[PDB]
């Protein structure tokens, strides 16, 4: 995490670990529970803003340090899941969806997956600029996480690819968000 000359930071609708509810943010675990494949609207703020072309990137990487250096990427099952929109490629487990200009990469070097957006002010009237956010593989999918915690890093660089700022929230994609919210919420 860091805000930097702009006060970069994320910001989470609260919603309650209530039922029905298919994506609701845990303040003090900082962590978010979500279903699979169900838009999660996180925000983007700044006290400042970002020079034209500065983009918005999202990538998952593993909590734990032991598995700090493995490629976070859907399970052998949902890969051969034909449950695209056209543009994600069947190996990514974050989608961003609203966006017309999106952009999957894989790092040459690393390996690792993320969708990259276009930096946009908040529109009149807000404070805060969204962009919605999915998961499309389970915590628990074996071949995949496989139980393993994860943490969205989100960025925002320029247009160059320098950081501009970054900051992060572990998320759990399960089928019961609310209840784990709560028998974890201790
Ligand atoms: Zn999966």
């Amino acid at each position: 995490t860091y805000q930097g000359n702009y006060g970069f930071h994320l910001g989470f609708l609260q919603s309650g670990t209530a039922k029905s509810v298919m994506c609701t943010y845990s303040p003090p675990l900082n962590k978010l529970f979500c279903q699979l494949a169900k838009t999660c609207p996180v925000q983007l703020w700044v006290s400042a803003t970002p020079p034209a072309g500065s983009r918005v990137r999202a990538m998952a990487i593993y909590k734990k340090s032991q598995h700090m250096t493995e490629v976070v990427r859907r399970c052998p099952h949902h890969e051969r899941c034909s449950d695209g929109d056209g543009l994600a490629p069947p190996q990514h487990l974050i989608r961003v969806e609203g966006n017309l200009a999106p952009e999957y990469l894989e790092d040459r070097q690393t390996f690792r997956h993320s969708v990259v957006v276009p930096y946009e002010p908040p529109e009149a009237g807000s404070e805060y600029t969204t962009i919605h956010y999915k998961y499309m593989c389970n915590s628990s999918c074996m071949g995949g996480m496989n139980r393993r915690p994860i943490l969205t890093i989100i960025t925002l660089e320029d247009s160059s690819g320098n950081l501009l700022g970054r900051d992060s929230f572990e998320v759990r994609v399960c089928a019961c968000p609310g209840r784990d919210r709560r028998t974890e919420e201790e």
